[PDB]
C-alpha cells in the first residue's frame, strides 16, 4: 500500500488501490475510480466515486476567475516546494503546468472540483471528470503536489 | 491509514477505510463494504427483465482477496485446524487470550456452520489454505456487504505518516 498526500495541505488524497496512470509527460497523475454505493440507516443507498468516499475528498466549486486565480497560486506554492526539494523539477513543472491550466480552463465545465479533508484553500484542487462511456470516473492531481508514503514493512525485534 | 493482515498467510485484509465493529465480545470484526456494479424494455409480450442485484463488494477488489468454496465437511475439518494455530500464536504471544478464544471460537464454528449457505468465502492474495477465511454476508437491508473476520487472526499495522 502507498499512500499519496498533499503535499500544501498534509491531507491523503488516494492510495494505490486504483489503477494510476502517469498523464500529461510526467506532470499529472490520472486515478481511475469505481462507482460504488453504500448504505446509511430503514436503508438510504449513497452512490458515489470510490476515491472520493475512501479518501474523505470535499467537492468544492469555482467560477473561471476564481480558479484562474486559485491556480497561479498554486503554481507558486509547489515552484517554491520545488526550488527546496527537487530543482530539477522546476522548468518542467512551470511549464507543464502553464499548459495544462489553458487546457483545464477550455474545458472547465466538464469538470468536478474535490479538496483534501482539511479543505485548505491552498491545498491541491482535483478534478473529477468520466470516460468516453460517460459512466467511468477518473480524477486528475498533479503529481509535484504529491507526497507518497510507502506502508513500511513492520517487523518484531 | 491502519492495515489489517493476516497473522498466518501476511495478506493484507482490508483497512480503516471501511465501517468496522467489533462483535461476539471482541472476537470478531465486521467489516462494512459498498456495493459494486438504452431505457429500452420488452414488457409483457416479452420475458421479464434481468435480476438488479449487485454482486461485487469493494473490500474484495480493493485488497485482492480471492473466493474459494467448501464443502461444509471440509470448511469444519479447516475450522478446527485454525483455531489450533491461532491458539499457538496466542500461546507464545497473548496466552492472556486463549481462554476466551477458545470458547469464542467454539460458538463461532456452530454458528457459522449453522448458517453455512448464507456465505461466499474469501482469503487472502496468496491463497493460504491455513490462511484466515473471510466470511461475506448481508445485513438484514438485504443489499449492503459486510465480512466478517477473526480478530486474532489478525495484526494491526499503521501506515506511519512521514513528518512534514
Amino acid at each position: 500500500m502507498i499512500i499519496y498526500r498533499d503535499l500544501i495541505s498534509h491531507d491523503e488524497m488516494f492510495s494505490d488501490i486504483y489503477k494510476i496512470r502517469e498523464i500529461a509527460d510526467g506532470l499529472c497523475l490520472e486515478v481511475e475510480g469505481k462507482m460504488v454505493s453504500r448504505t446509511e440507516g430503514e436503508s438510504t443507498v449513497i452512490t458515489g466515486v470510490d476515491i472520493v468516499m475512501n479518501h474523505h475528498l470535499q467537492e468544492t466549486s469555482f467560477t473561471k476567475e476564481a480558479y484562474k486565480k486559485y491556480i497561479k497560486d498554486y503554481m507558486k506554492s509547489i515552484k517554491g516546494k520545488l526550488e527546496e526539494q527537487r530543482p530539477e523539477r522546476v522548468k518542467p513543472f512551470m511549464t507543464g503546468a502553464a499548459e495544462q491550466i489553458k487546457h483545464i480552463l477550455a474545458n472547465f465545465k466538464n469538470y468536478q472540483f474535490f479538496i483534501g479533508e482539511n479543505m485548505n484553500p491552498d491545498g491541491m484542487v482535483a478534478l473529477l471528470d468520466y470516460r468516453e462511456d460517460g459512466v467511468t470516473p477518473y480524477m486528475i492531481f498533479f503529481k509535484d503536489g504529491l507526497e507518497m508514503e510507502k506502508c513500511l514493512e513492520h517487523h518484531h525485534h
